[PDB]
């Protein structure tokens, strides 16, 4: 709990978190509530999201959301403003991570599976960021003029994609590449934009694993979701982090297989 | 003099998207002049038909939406019908709109972001999966090589400007795909490379006010001008020849590092 | 609130280079205020002695040329003598001259390029090899961790300006080392990370005309100001705590992308 | 031999090539002579360099050169001007590629071996580039104002350094990182600056290899030095290539060991 001078405040800030019913998004939601923030959990899975909001208590709300939907994205923003009056932080954690070869025995990679991965991972992340940015721009200027922080989730697959990861790598590389042009624009509103590229974490995302985990130099294990949430926490607090993609991966460099 | 090579492009068959104009038209001209056969693919029928006509009997055109499963399959079949095989795919089809995340009239449209992704990223994947399937049937040539796939990203994948969220996302996705696709297709002797062009004299650029074009050229350290599409095509030619180039994104940009505006 | 962590920095020992000023002074202040012990290393005896004095009994200073085998070994031994162990090394020592490849008075001096490399790159390697040797003796702590090494590169490793050949080379070398060193030192539970700072309020910067400092701040998208050394130190603190950060270079730069001039 | 409109001419251009007595530098020397250029071979090894110049014929000269020496670098430039009257292209191929762990049984990595690798690979490359640039700036402006091309050699170790490659990776990453600030400056003189990052080639440089070679996705072999020279040739001819590092590696991504 020691902080630097001119650190940004996290207490009483309102977080919008996608994929919040599980894995990384669930961990960010827990971290934020435990740090004294408010959280609006967004997930397509109502059972998981309602359970998470219930477990977190009155600092949390759940809003069922398909992140690729214009309507649902707008409703998520509206839900946050209804509950807590503002939005300060968006963390995009919703994603899918299929494996499918370009060429298999049973044919070429289906176009629909590529399109779906792009839709959820990349279009969904953009949809939430454009709408969250619009809401954040309405905030009064905080310390140094800051109005909000947007944190996206890429993957080490954006850098070291394995056989079978064309769709996933394309989607996450697209997320990564957006960070800079979005940060450049949203600077005039005091909204920072950052991306975390996780390695292998213990989540439902990759539901072979053991072999990947054994290839992680140090620590020689799957990541704890709370370690991803810790980095989110630091990005929120450290105003100089902007426009960058941070690998959070134990120095993993994935092999082709 | 000679250019050291494995793949000899004479009588090999190129499938080229965006071939009615700009970079794809330049690749098509380069390939025909090097003795290759070319199947030009474009949504612009007028431009594509005129290009194939100008190039002569070594060229064919088929009007194609690269994001369509149907049209992609029809394009492969058209190439096989005309020329019996496919050796090289060059994905040049793309759109490069500018639109702010937060505009005067509201947030960036979801539909426009989706369209840019669809044409630039989904279309490139669609053509690569289908071309790879065809190439995998080829007899291995020099050094075991069955084919080469070359995609077009952009410097916007690295230095995206204000207004380029969609374009940067799409081209960053193309760039990031290169490795996992190359790793897999290596098993078939099919190389996968990406070129990230800087600012080139394309139809869109040529349509801009001269004062604007001149300012864009001035942002490029050397040569301090717009790139000529034939220079992009020359790099495509080198990638085809140089078997050691694989799994990489090459910036072709005069050392440009785009500013925010 | 809490910050999720493995390494607890209370009563752990930091070795910090360039500790008399700027970033290294800020790391030293951060570490002492978090309950750590600090061994400040600098060539500037006056600044180093004053810093250790201001920090109190949890700090020591030893005058050290980081590029010297002898001085590096003496520094390790001094830390072990005072505090019994070394847990964290932070390499902040550096020089950032500007000198053109082709100047008015002739080509860039070879001697000045060599000096910048010597201090920034050779000095960082020298201290990391010796600190790693000491850390490898530590009892494994939380999650098997014996130590953390954090190096300082620069945005110049990515976007080097005119005049920065030597600085960019040195800092690009630091950046590129991170992975092979992390891969090896993983066998000892020692993590290796690099921070690439943008424009910070260091002694050199503070000495520039205000008009100049103000223009530099204006080049940074957000926050549109010089970085505070304590913000660099805060990232150092986070790296120590967050065991999953390893083998990476983190830009801490306000989204700055330096122009050529 | 088909070229694009506005291609830069290679015939009768004068190449200065370091490390020219073996491996990649020897291949560039052969390529350039066979393409109708003049070559001044630079190497510390007089036996190898003299043999190479003899084999290439009257289009070639040898000048013994320690690339890290100010005096020898100046003499190399002077030798080129004496023989051929100008310098058009510099290709820096001289390098050493030792393997040494940070921590071994017999102690920490020697400081002297790190310093030597830096000296030859990085300081030597800078030394030759500063002096070649100064000579190139004296040329009359060619097509589009171009006066020269400088091509440096990094390595895949600049990206994917293995255990034991601290020195090599540092040196080659330093080379890579210089490309942009040097290109930015030398643009005013019409001198382009590019870097090639080779993977594993069949040269004396790496005198384990078989395992590395088996990890190269395609082509599944060591690189031919003539393929590196082919890329050099294309960089010389293609004016739009500037300020960039090109991996030439068969899609190799080196594992830790
Ligand atoms: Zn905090
Ligand atoms: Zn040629």
């Amino acid at each position: 709990a020691h902080h630097h001078h001119h650190h940004m405040q996290i207490e009483n800030r309102v977080f919008l978190i996608t994929g919040a019913g599980s894995g990384l998004g669930a961990a960010v939601s827990k971290m934020a509530v435990e740090a004294g923030a408010k959280v609006v959990l967004l997930d397509v899975n109502a059972e998981a999201g309602e359970a998470g909001a219930k477990a977190l208590g009155a600092s949390a709300r759940f809003q069922r959301t398909d992140v690729a939907s214009d309507t649902d994205g707008k409703a998520a923003i509206a839900a946050a403003i209804e509950a807590f009056g503002r939005i300060d932080v968006l963390v995009n954690c919703a994603g899918v991570a299929p494996g499918e070869k370009v060429l298999g025995r049973e044919g070429a990679h289906k176009l629909e599976t590529f399109t779906r991965t792009i839709s959820i991972n990349l279009i969904g992340t953009f949809n939430m960021l454009r709408l969250a940015a619009e809401a954040m721009a309405k905030n009064e200027p905080g310390q140094g003029g800051e109005r909000g922080v947007i944190i996206n989730t890429a993957s080490v697959a954006a850098f070291d994609g394995q056989i079978g990861q064309a769709a996933y790598s394309a989607s996450k590389g697209g997320v990564a590449a957006m960070t800079l042009p979005v940060a450049r624009e949203l600077a005039r509103h005091g909204i920072r934009v950052m991306t975390i590229a996780p390695g292998i974490f213990k989540t439902p995302m990759m539901a072979v694993q053991d072999a990947l985990g054994a290839s992680v130099p140090f620590p020689p294990r799957l990541g704890e979701p709370a370690e991803y949430a810790a980095l989110v926490h630091h990005i929120v607090e450290n105003q100089m982090l902007n426009g960058e993609v941070i690998r959070l991966d134990g120095a993993l460099r994935m092999a082709a297989k």
